[PDB]
């Protein structure tokens, strides 16, 4: 199993009074094993987080980016992030695909540019409840992944991380079962193995997202093809520390 | 008789410490002796650096966009988060969000209403495209855009609202709007406000021009009766911005 990643997506949340004590807790936490931790604050909070997060095992990521600076009021480009020292970015999150029109192609465009620019990218994929019920889970996530892969070169994959978040598990409290999750992870890794190879497939990190907590992390990590988590609400709480330890 | 003017700098999706620090230093060094409210709108990423360094008493910092509530909306920033940080000005409905990021009239109106409720000063952008102007629809398109936000606001909220007219027809085709063309639309916007909302609201409402503004044309534009300032793009990233502010004297 390649090096695990425990990523925290704080979404559109945060305040200074809230965030200072949380960062101190992350600084105080010590992790012996090899694990890559990432925290993703809102653009506005990246400066204070960068300034205070001193734990060597952590890296800061953006929650989104557009491919070019310029006349795009309200947005933040990959270039503006690089210049500020941020080298990790979350792209294609289900909430962006559903509410802000990011199609498979727009997400593929962002990922391609982010890799070219030297970033480590966490690409999100996932089916909706109706897509699951219609029995289209495989078609949906592989079409999402295929869009991104058609633009990538073999070596860009060293900087690619895949996060599987079932949309029916987001904010719902309805976590998938290790077997449902494992079932999808193994399908995604199998696809990659036949297009790009065993070496690329073996090193690829595929994370699970969707109602993860200290109570179900360890069992989820036990599955063969699950390499870590993209955590939502539980990441804005001390419990996030126990989730990282579950990657031992 | 004209209300206090406003010169606002929309830095759009541009910036870096290397470019911004000198620019803030220049603005900090400038002194304006007349009554004018200046605003700079940095990307979210650069608002902390700007807040820690900007000292010119006539300046306020603005965000370039916001969503109505915090929660699970990956990549966005809410009005509540901005207020907690101390930011109380925001630009909403900019032509670039309406065109590239699906913001419709209703979405903009909701954003403005919530922004006013939370205590912000709002610069709401309005404007017609080349296709709409060609079709003779300038008035229909901008009064519609404006009526949509008017319907969600109470009379009192108007004291914290600012309008910015964007000739998207000009911006998008590379043409240049004359000052007569800008006054034309600013006059129809003030007329509507005067008869639908109140003569008291119309006399104090600031209507800003948001097409191409440079130190060259700034003063001729401000000379028009219903232009009260500017929402400046590219030129606001240069020392020239100081001259544009001076033009509202």
């Amino acid at each position: 199993k390649p090096q695990p990643i425990a990523a925290a997506n704080w979404k559109c949340n945060g305040s200074e009074s809230l965030l200072v004590p949380l960062i101190e807790t992350l600084n105080a936490a010590t992790f012996d094993h090899d694990v890559q931790c990432v925290v993703a604050p809102t653009f506005l909070h990246i400066p204070m987080t960068k300034a205070r997060l001193t734990n060597p095992k952590f890296q800061i990521a953006a929650q989104n980016a557009i491919t070019r600076s310029g006349a795009f009021t309200g947005e933040v480009s990959l270039q503006i992030l690089k210049d500020y020292g941020i080298s990790w970015v979350v792209l294609g999150h289900s909430e962006r695909r559903l509410y802000y029109g990011e199609t498979n192609e727009i997400v593929a465009e962002k990922v391609a540019q982010a890799c070219a620019a030297g970033f480590h990218v966490i690409v999100c994929v996932g089916e909706t409840n109706e897509e699951r019920e219609a029995g289209r889970t495989a078609a949906v996530v592989l079409t999402q992944l295929a869009a991104v892969a058609q633009k990538l070169s073999k070596e860009a994959w060293s900087r690619v991380v895949i996060a599987y978040e079932p949309v029916w598990a987001i904010g719902t409290g309805k976590v998938a079962t290790p077997q449902q999750a494992q079932e999808v992870h193994e399908l995604l890794r199998r696809w990659v193995r036949s297009k790009l190879g065993t070496d690329i497939a073996a090193q690829l990190r595929i994370l699970y997202g969707g109602s993860v907590t200290a109570k179900n992390a360890r069992t989820l990590y036990q599955m063969r093809d699950i390499n870590g988590f993209l955590v939502g609400g539980a990441s804005l709480k001390p419990e996030f520390v126990e989730i990282i330890e579950a990657t031992k």
